[PDB]
């Protein structure tokens, strides 16, 4: 995309040479923001093919409030596998904070649900928020989130949402992070009858590894090509009730994958 | 400032008409991010008179973890007035969840602590966060935090964080906003024993009110002043020990105050 190898192109340019708790060694820069009209296409990465397989089932799962990998094992997804605990478990990340953020005193928020019906009944709200950042969780999660933060607003009929992503893998997270942001934004308009209108993205320490360079200058000789566009093929009754199968992206005509070796 | 200029300037040529929670009616957009490098002077607007007596004594009372208004009145600074109830107290906003998160299991975080220690012996850390957003505690609180979450950066010896302000009043809100997290970057990076870097600004809803547009358009129509100069006088033992007359403001030289009404 076009904003996304700009990105890739300044990190390089500009980013200085951090070492970072892995040893593999970073470039970075701090604070970033791009912005995707999802009118225009669905922001997927079209100068390497990505799978949208594993995005889609890890949304639902985020979605169901899980944060066992089972379900995504049965699906043969495997990208939770270093950090689960014996017992398939991973503590309270994503689906847990989403779903059943927990209060000093016992209670729980349904952040999901807040923000329908915070759409549905207040669209003007300017407090329409997600956070997955439950600072008295992070000590029990297997992993501290990379999406903290992200915010829904509307406009003349428009659904638009920001992600604050503190820590950002510009080759290898930030196209699949993108994807399933803006996946979640037309599931959400779908069930508050709104129309889609962007998706910003804002980076807080957003970094290339330094053994994904050669992966990188690639994937910078390569001409971006015009967006997919995404279809629900079925209006479930809620947003908890979508599958695999209602998502359908048609026109994706990527270049080929890139493989790279992950940080752990 | 040149970059807040051109922000009122992009909200009233982009933004859109939204009723909002106070009655008052506001011109918003969704998404914005400026920078200000601190080593080129102290970000405090210019293009109206703005008081930074308030702003030093409101982050001296956040840093102590203070949330009734009763310091702030010691000192004469009446701009939480509007929310607190008939004891001061305005419940756990900024300065409770800043030093002292309540977690699920009895627990509370010194966010600022742990930053502080972070940057001393770990700052490459992707994670050197504080959050405001505790989702348990919001029907607490008499606002729902504004700055809600903030993360700290360190390259080159520099200090930069990077603020998520997912509602700003951008003619009343922004110039104290800017100015206090610059001030706190200051302090931060004493303690630290390292220079200053970037304040990178992002904006979730950011608007103008509808009674702020002749107050917009006024200052617009002035030039910036050369920024002044943050001069800190003394090197406390701890970031909870600053005092108000540590800090002198130099070479500060604005165009008239413009008096606007705050939106309750
Ligand atoms: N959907 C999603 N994506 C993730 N990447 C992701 C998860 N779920 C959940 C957990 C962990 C999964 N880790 C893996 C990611 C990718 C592969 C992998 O090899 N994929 C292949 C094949 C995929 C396919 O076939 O479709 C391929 O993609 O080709 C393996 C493991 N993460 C976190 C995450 C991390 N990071 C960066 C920022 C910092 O570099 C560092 C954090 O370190 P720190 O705490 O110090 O900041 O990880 C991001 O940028 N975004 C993120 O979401
Ligand atoms: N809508 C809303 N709600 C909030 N709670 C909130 C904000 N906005 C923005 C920032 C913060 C509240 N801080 C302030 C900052 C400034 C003033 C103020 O009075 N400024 C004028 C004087 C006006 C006059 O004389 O008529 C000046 O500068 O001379 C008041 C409160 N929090
Ligand atoms: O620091 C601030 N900066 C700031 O701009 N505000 C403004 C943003 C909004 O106009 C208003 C909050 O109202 P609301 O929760 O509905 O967004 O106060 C409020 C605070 C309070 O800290
Ligand atoms: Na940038
Ligand atoms: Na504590
Ligand atoms: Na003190």
């Amino acid at each position: 995309m076009k904003q996304y190898l700009e990105l890739m192109q300044k990190v390089l340019d500009e980013g200085t040479q951090k070492n970072d708790r892995t040893g593999t060694g970073t470039l970075s820069i701090f604070g970033h923001q791009m912005r995707f009209n999802l009118q225009d296409g669905f922001p997927l990465v079209t100068t390497k093919r990505c799978h949208l397989r594993s995005i889609i089932h890890e949304l639902l799962w985020f979605l169901q409030g899980d944060t066992n990998i089972a379900y995504l094992h049965e699906n043969n997804v495997t990208i939770w596998d270093e950090w689960a605990d014996e017992n398939g478990d991973l503590g309270p990340v994503y689906g847990k904070q989403w779903r059943a953020w927990p209060t000093p005193d016992g209670r729980h928020i349904d952040q999901i649900t807040t923000v329908l019906n915070q759409l549905k009944n207040d669209p003007d709200s300017r407090r329409i928020i997600v956070s997955a950042w439950n600072v008295g969780e992070l000590d029990k999660m297997a992993l501290a989130p990379c999406h903290a933060f992200f915010q829904f607003y509307v406009a003349d009929g428009k659904l638009s949402c920001q992600l604050y992503q503190r820590s950002c893998d510009v080759f290898l997270g930030l196209p699949f992070n993108i994807a399933s942001y803006a996946l979640l934004v037309h599931m959400m308009a779908q069930q508050c009858d709104l129309e889609v209108g962007d998706f910003v993205w804002t980076g807080g320490d957003t970094h290339l590894y330094s053994n994904h360079m050669d992966q990188t200058h690639l994937q910078l000789s390569r001409e971006p090509r015009p967006l997919p566009k995404l279809i629900i093929k079925r209006k479930p009754e809620s947003i908890f009730d979508y599958r695999f199968e209602d998502f359908e992206i048609e026109g994706y005509d990527p270049h080929p994958g890139i493989k790279a070796p992950v940080a752990i």
